[PDB]
């Protein structure tokens, strides 16, 4: 669940 800001943003499976 937990979005990175990137681009595009590395949301985790968790």
């Amino acid at each position: 669940g937990k979005c990175l800001f990137s681009n595009p943003p590395i949301c985790f499976p968790n």
